[PDB]
C-alpha cells in the first residue's frame, strides 16, 4: 500500500525542472536539490535516479517516522499515517494517532495517556498493541474511521488557507464513500 | 438517523420528572427543563408536561428553528445529519460545518460565491446547497455527507479532550459509522 503511495508520488518520468538555487533549486522525481543533498546525494540533480529518490521518500515518510513498526501492529493504520504524512507532515499524522489512542484508552484503564509529541515511540507502539488486543478488529476499524475524520477536517482547513486544491479534497472524500 | 427517530430516542416512553434545585436545571421532564418549557410558552406544572408538548419543543429548537426542515427539502439525509449533530453540539455548530464544506466545494466561486460561515442557515446557504446538488448530483450528496462526518468526528475528539463528551460516546459514535 506504501509502495503504491510512493509509486504514485514518483511519476513514470523525472520531470527535471531547474528552479532558483534559493527557491527549491533544481527538482527531479519531486526531490529538491536541498532535500537530495541533505540525504547525501552529491551528483547533478539532472542525473538523480528514481531509486535514490524512492530511498529519500521511504526515509522521510515511512522509516524515519517509524510507520514500518506501526505496520507490524496494523498495516491499515500505518498506510493511513503514511498517506497523511506525505500530504500534511509525518509528525501531524503521528499526533492524530496519539490523540485518538488517548481518548480511546477508557480514562487510562487500557494504558495511561501518552504525550501527543508526534513521535512514534515505544509507548505509542505499546498503546496501539494493547488497544488492538482489547478492542480487536472492531477496534482497528473504529480507529481507521477516526483517523479519516481528523484527516478530512485538516484537508478542510488546508483548503480554506489555499494549501490544498478544492478538486483534491472533493476527490479524497469521493474515495471514502460507501 | 431520520428526524422522528432522533427525537423519539431522546424522548423516552416515560417523562421522569426529576426536581433539580434550578442550579443543575430541573424541575425536568421528557429531558425538558422548566426554563426551556416556559421559554416556549408552556404555563402548566412541569410534572404535567405532555410528551407532545416536549416533542413540539424539540422539533422547534433542533429542526424548524435552525431551518433543517428547509435543508430537508434539498436533501433529507443532510438535514438528518445536521439535526443529529445539532442535538449533541448545537444546531449552529452543525450549520457552520455545512457552510464551510459548501464554500470549499464551490470550485473557487464558480458554482456560487463563498457564504458567511456564521452558523445560521439563510436563503443563500439553501440556494448554495441546491446549486451544489444540481451540479454534482447524488454523488455530490454522498460526498457532502462523508465530509460532514469528518468535521463531526474531529469536533467529538476536541470535546472528549476537554472532557465535554464521554469517551464511550465517541467510540460508540465511530463504531455505528464503521
Amino acid at each position: 500500500p506504501k509502495d503504491e503511495i510512493f509509486d504514485e508520488i514518483l511519476g513514470k518520468e523525472g520531470g527535471y525542472v531547474n528552479h532558483p538555487d534559493d527557491k527549491g533549486g533544481p527538482t527531479k522525481w519531486g526531490i529538491t536539490e536541498k532535500v537530495a543533498r541533505a540525504h547525501g546525494y552529491r551528483g547533478d540533480m539532472r542525473n538523480l535516479t528514481r531509486g535514490q529518490a524512492l530511498e529519500i521518500l521511504e526515509t522521510d515518510y515511512w522509516y524515519g517516522p517509524r510507520f514500518d513498526r506501526v505496520a507490524k501492529a496494523s498495516p491499515d493504520v500505518a498506510a493511513e499515517l503514511c498517506d497523511t504524512g506525505v500530504n500534511m507532515g509525518p509528525s501531524v499524522a503521528a499526533k492524530m494517532l496519539q490523540r485518538w489512542l488517548n481518548v480511546f484508552n477508557q480514562g487510562g484503564r487500557l494504558y495511561p495517556d501518552m504525550d501527543t509529541d508526534g513521535r512514534i515511540g515505544p509507548r505509542t507502539l505499546n498503546a496501539l498493541r494493547v488497544y488492538l488486543e482489547k478492542r480487536g478488529k472492531d477496534g482497528e476499524r473504529v480507529l481507521l474511521v477516526a483517523l479519516n475524520c481528523t484527516q478530512g477536517e485538516r484537508y478542510l482547513e488546508l483548503a480554506e488557507k489555499r494549501e490544498a486544491d478544492e478538486s483534491f479534497v472533493y476527490g479524497w472524500m469521493k474515495e471514502r464513500v460507501l
